[PDB]
């Protein structure tokens, strides 16, 4: 079957794992569980076609930047996650976007910019700000809550469609 190599990137704690676990295991559990590097392979049907989502869930820890080159090198499309209550994580996702472009020698990489934790009240990143960044990349912006599942399928399946339409 068609395989889609999806990589979930972003600063520590923005909800990269929570998003992936909601998609694959249909649940949210509030818990502290930092990622080193985890792989989820799930066969899905998207728009009538069977495909294998090969999802790499990465670490937000700054001490892993050398290891980021490797999975950016081999990754097909990227969920670029920040949290809407964490302005620093929004600044950081600019750096991820630039690194993806440098490692892959391309500004045509399928990506979706994801503003996660949209269930939370203390918003500090406005949607228009994130939309401006996504426009500069030519990519969609989608808000998500791993907690409520709002936008989760939207974000992952839109990334698949962005790859498929590449
Ligand atoms: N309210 C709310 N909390 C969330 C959401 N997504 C994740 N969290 C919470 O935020 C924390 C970090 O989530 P996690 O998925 O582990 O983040 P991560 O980006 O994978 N971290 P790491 O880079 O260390 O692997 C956890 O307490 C988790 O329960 C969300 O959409 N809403
Ligand atoms: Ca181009
Ligand atoms: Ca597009
Ligand atoms: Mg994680
Ligand atoms: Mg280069």
């Amino acid at each position: 079957m068609t395989e889609y190599k999806l990589v979930v990137v972003g600063a520590g704690g923005v909800g990269k794992s929570a998003l992936t676990i909601q998609l694959i295991q249909n649940h949210f559990v509030d818990e502290y569980d930092p990622t080193i590097e985890d792989s989820y392979r799930k066969q899905v049907v998207i728009d009538g076609e069977t495909c294998l989502l090969d999802i790499l869930d990465t670490a937000g820890q700054e001490e892993y930047s050398a290891m980021r080159d490797q999975y950016m090198r081999t990754g097909e499309g990227f969920l670029c996650v920040f949290a809407i209550n964490n302005t620093k994580s929004f600044e950081d996702i600019h750096q991820y976007g630039e690194q993806i472009k440098r490692v892959k020698d391309s500004d045509d990489v399928p990506m979706v910019l994801v503003g996660n934790k949209c269930d939370l009240a203390a918003r500090t990143v406005e949607s228009r700000q994130a939309q401006d960044l996504a426009r500069s990349y030519g990519i969609p912006y989608i808000e998500t809550s791993a907690k409520t599942r709002q936008g989760v399928e939207d974000a992952f399946y839109t990334l698949v469609r962005e790859i498929r339409q590449h």
